């Protein structure tokens, strides 16, 4: 039991962390993305 | 008679004494298990 219980638990686990990744990586890039208009914009005129 | 009826007592006793022992030992391996995987998968995630 201990084996199937804690594959199950490993493998929900590394799903878990992917979408997690998938998530961040969507947040991350628009936030970076925002910040570096903005840097460009701004100076370069 | 006595030493024939003392004897076969003892000898049933001990017997009584080593099923006793091994379902013991199942209930407790169990119950031991049930609780360290309880405890180690709440504590370790």
């Amino acid at each position: 039991p201990a084996k199937a219980a804690f594959d199950s638990l490993q493998a929900s686990a590394t799903e878990y962390i992917g979408y997690a990744w998938a998530m961040v990586v969507v947040i991350v890039g628009a936030t970076i993305g925002i910040k570096l208009f903005k840097k460009f914009t701004s100076k370069a005129s």
